[PDB]
C-alpha cells in the first residue's frame, strides 16, 4: 500500500503484558515510554539489573565483595564511572530526560514492589540516568571492546567471550511478495547476566520500536517497526589497543625518554564475609596511551580505548532505531557513537544495508594481527588518535545479490556477488581469516534461494546441517573402514548412514562432534586438518578434505571413547542427550555448533552424568520480519522475558523453541488488546 498503516497515538500511560510477560508499553510521550520501559524491565530483570548497575558504578565489591574486584578494578582503572558522569551530562537534553525515565521506571517498581527485589541487591537503590549511562558505557567499551581478560592477558571467560549472530536482509526483488525481510539472531550466553535479552514494545504517538536488547539498556538494539528494522552481530571492531610499556626510572621509556605517569590516588570498598567492609587503597597509572595494568608475568599493559569521547551511543541507536528514511537512519549510524558492531538494515521502501560499524583508530602501519597482540609502548609511532568515519568502512547497500549477511565472519562476503575485496580497507580493520561454516552456510542460504516468503526464510534460518561432516566424512569414512576394530567400522557406517543434519533424532551426530572436536580443535575452528585450505576464491566451499586420513582415523578412535565417556553409547540419540532444560521443563534439543556449520545456533555445554547437555549459548532472540504493509513479525526468546526469582516467563518459550513454533509478533493495538493478560496503569 506503498503508505504506512495508520500509527496509534496513546492517550494514557500503560503497559500491556501478554501471556509471555511481554511488555508492550504505551506512553503519552517519550519520557512516558522510557519510564514504563524501566518499569517492565525492572520487573523482569529487576534483581540482576540492579546487581550490573551496581558494578557500573565500581562498587561490585563494595556491595558483593571478592567475586567482584576485578572489575571494580578494571572500571575504576579505566575511569567509567566517572566518564559515565561525564557522557550523561554530555547527552542532549531530549534524550537525558529519557534516560532519567528509564531510571524512575526502575526505582518506582521498586519502591511499589519491594519484595520483590533481591535482598542483595536492594543497596543499589535509588538509581539514575548516569547509572543506565555507565551500564551502556561498560557493556560497549569494557566488555565488548576492551576487557580485563583480554587486557591482562588472561583471556576473557565464556560468560563474556562467547559471542555471535547470524543477521539476515533480503531486499524486495528477492522475494515473494516484493518485501525486505530481516532476521534478528544474537548469540549470547544464556546465562550472562548483562547478555539477557529482553523482549518489549514501545509505543509514544511519535515513534514505535518493537523488539529485543540486553537488560538495563533502555533503547532496543534489535528493533523493528512497521517503517525499518535493525540487527547486529560482534564484528571484534579493534577499537583497543593493549601497549606493552618499558617501565623505567619511576616512569616509562617512550621515544627514547622516560614518561611520567599520571596517578589518581583512589580506593574502593571491599565487601568482607561478615558484610562489613574493608577500604582497599587504589593507585590509578595512566601513560600517554591509558590506564596502565599489571600483568600476573610482570608485564606493564597500559589499554588504549577508543570513542572515550562519544557519549550518544544509546541516542544514536534510539535515533536509528525510529529513523523515518534510511537516510536518516545513515545519518544517525555515521555520528560513530556505537563502538562496535555489524548493523543490518531492512525496510518497508526495499533498502537493505549492511555495515561493518564501530569506532576505527586510523593507523599508519601494521595489519590487525599486529593491532590485537601487545603493541609496543616506547614509541609514538604506534600511538594513534584518529578514528575512521562511517564512510571508510565495508559497507553494502541494496547489492546486486539482493541481500545482505553477517555471521561474525570478516566482512568479505556480506553479500553474493562481493562488491568490494579486503584490499580495499586498511588491513587492520578486520581479519583476512577463514569463515566459519555457519557463515559459509549463511551466503548459500540467501544467495541460493530466490522467491523468498516469510515462511521460507524462517524455515532457512533453522538450517542446522553438519557442514563439517560434508567436507570431511567423504575422506574419514573409506579410511575408517580401512580399521580392524570393528567399533571404528561400526562408527563409520553410522557416520556414514546419518544425513547430516542435527536433528534431535541423530543417533551420529554427538560421535561426529567428538571426532570434531579432536580433527579441528575444542571450538572446532582449526585448520590443519583439511586437505583444501580456506580460500577467499571459493568463500563456501573451503576448506575441504581430510589432509591425513590415518591420523584422522586415530582421531575417530579416540572420539569413539570421548563419545562413551560423554554419553554412554556412540549411537545415542542427538536430542536425548542435547536438552532445553529451563526450571521443570525438559525438551528434547536439535541444531548445535556453528562452527560445524549449524545456522541456527546451540552451544552445548559438556554433558553431566546422565550424558545430558544443554545450550551455553546461541539461539537467544529470534525474530523474522517481513517488511509488507503492515508488518508481519515472527519470534521467541529461547529464556523468556524474565529471570526475576520465580517468575513464570523463564520456561515458558523453550518448548516452542523446541518445535520452532514462534510466536506471531504483535505490534498492532487491536492485537496487542486481543493478547493482554496483565495491564500496568502508569504516571510519569
Amino acid at each position: 500500500p506503498q503508505a504506512p498503516i495508520a500509527a496509534y497515538k496513546p492517550r494514557s500511560n500503560e503497559i500491556l503484558w501478554d501471556g509471555y510477560g511481554v511488555p508492550h508499553i504505551y506512553g503519552v510521550d517519550a519520557p512516558s515510554a522510557f519510564y514504563g520501559y524501566g518499569w517492565a524491565q525492572a520487573r523482569s530483570h529487576g534483581d540482576n539489573i540492579l546487581r550490573l548497575y551496581g558494578e557500573a558504578r565500581g562498587k561490585g565489591a563494595e556491595y558483593w565483595g571478592p567475586d567482584y574486584e576485578q572489575t571494580t578494578v578494571w572500571l575504576l582503572t579505566n575511569g567509567v564511572p566517572e566518564r559515565a558522569q561525564q557522557w550523561y551530562a554530555q547527552q542532549s537534553p531530549d534524550f537525558r530526560a529519557n534516560l532519567d525515565a528509564f531510571a524512575a521506571g526502575i526505582n518506582a517498581y521498586a519502591q511499589q514492589n519491594p519484595d520483590d527485589i533481591s535482598p542483595d541487591v536492594r543497596q543499589v537503590l535509588p538509581v539514575s540516568g548516569a547509572d543506565v549511562v555507565a551500564h551502556a558505557h561498560r557493556l560497549m567499551n569494557f566488555l565488548y571492546v576492551a576487557s580485563p581478560g583480554r587486557t591482562l592477558g588472561e583471556g576473557d571467560p565464556p560468560d563474556l567471550a562467547d559471542q555471535g549472530a547470524n543477521s539476515w536482509a533480503v531486499a524486495p526483488g528477492k522475494t515473494a511478495n516484493g518485501n525486505a525481510l530481516l532476521l534478528q539472531n544474537p548469540h549470547l550466553s544464556w546465562t550472562t547476566d548483562y547478555f539477557t535479552y529482553y523482549e518489549a514494545h514501545l509505543v509514544t504517538p511519535d515513534f514505535e520500536i518493537y523488539g529485543a536488547t540486553q537488560i538495563g539498556l533502555p533503547v532496543i538494539r534489535f528493533a523493528f517497526n512497521q517503517r525499518m528494522g535493525i540487527t547486529n552481530t560482534v564484528n571484534g571492531m579493534v577499537g583497543a589497543t593493549n601497549y606493552r610499556l618499558t617501565l623505567q626510572d619511576g616512569g616509562y621509556l617512550y621515544d627514547g625518554q622516560v614518561r611520567p605517569f599520571e596517578r589518581p590516588q583512589a580506593s574502593y570498598r571491599l565487601r568482607q564475609a561478615d558484610g562489613t567492609t574493608v577500604d582497599k587503597p587504589l593507585e590509578i597509572r595512566s601513560s600517554v596511551h591509558g590506564p596502565v595494568f599489571e600483568r600476573a608475568d610482570g608485564t606493564a599493559v597500559a589499554v588504549r580505548v577508543a570513542g572515550l569521547d562519544r557519549p550518544g551511543m544509546l541516542e544514536q541507536y534510539f535515533d536509528m532505531i525510529t529513523a523515518d528514511s534510511f537516510d536518516d537512519y545513515e545519518a544517525a549510524l555515521a555520528r560513530m557513537q556505537v563502538p562496535t558492531f555489524n548493523i543490518v538494515y531492512a525496510d518497508r521502501e526495499g533498502t537493505i544495508n549492511y555495515s561493518f560499524n564501530g569506532v576505527a583508530p586510523k593507523r599508519a602501519e601494521g595489519d590487525i594481527a599486529f593491532w590485537q597482540g601487545l603493541v609496543p609502548g616506547d614509541s609514538s609511532r604506534y600511538l594513534w588518535t584518529e578514528t575512521h568515519p562511517l564512510d571508510d568502512l565495508p559497507r553494502v547497500t541494496n547489492p546486486p545479490g539482493g541481500f545482505v549477511q553477517n555471521s561474525n565472519d570478516p566482512p568479505w562476503t556480506p553479500t553474493w556477488p562481493v562488491t568490494y575485496t579486503p584490499k580495499d580497507f586498511p588491513s587492520y580493520l578486520a581479519p583476512q581469516t577463514p569463515h566459519s561454516l555457519r557463515a559459509q552456510q549463511s551466503v548459500r542460504l540467501m544467495s541460493e534461494n530466490d522467491d523468498l516468503t516469510l515462511e521460507r526464510f524462517m524455515a532457512l534460518q533453522l538450517s542446522h546441517r553438519a557442514v563439517m561432516a560434508d567436507r570431511t566424512l567423504p575422506d574419514l569414512i573409506p579410511a575408517a573402514l580401512i580399521d580392524p576394530d570393528p567399533e571404528v567400522q561400526a562408527a563409520a557406517r553410522l557416520l556414514a548412514a546419518w544425513d547430516r543434519e542435527f536433528t534431535s533424532d541423530s543417533r551420529a551426530a554427538l560421535l561426529f562432534e567428538e571426532w570434531a572436536r579432536l580433527f579441528a580443535g575444542q571450538n572446532f575452528a582449526g585448520q590443519a586438518g583439511f586437505a583444501t585450505p580456506w580460500s577467499l576464491d571459493k568463500p563456501v566451499s573451503t576448506p575441504y578434505g581430510v589432509r591425513d586420513p590415518k591420523a584422522a582415523v586415530d582421531q575417530l578412535r579416540t572420539a569413539i571413547a570421548n563419545t562413551k565417556r560423554k554419553y554412554g553409547a556412540i549411537d545415542r540419540p542427538f536430542g536425548d542427550a542435547s536438552r532445553m532444560i529451563l526450571n521443570d521443563v525438559n525438551v528434547p534439543g536439535a541444531a548445535g555448533y556453528g562452527n560445524l556449520g549449524s545456522f541456527r545456533v546451540f552451544t552445548w555445554s559438556d554433558p553431566d552424568e546422565n550424558g545430558v547437555r544443554t545450550p551455553v549459548h546461541g539461539e537467544t532472540w529470534v525474530a523474522m520480519i517481513e517488511f509488507s504493509t503492515p508488518v508481519r513479525a515472527y519470534g521467541l526468546m529461547s529464556y523468556g522475558n524474565s529471570r526475576q526469582p520465580g517468575t513464570t516467563h523463564y520456561s515458558d518459550q523453550i518448548e516452542r523453541v523446541s518445535r520452532a513454533d514462534f510466536r506471531e509478533l504483535l505490534l498492532r493495538r487491536e492485537q496487542v488488546e486481543a493478547a493482554v493478560q496483565e495491564r500496568t496503569p502508569f504516571n510519569f
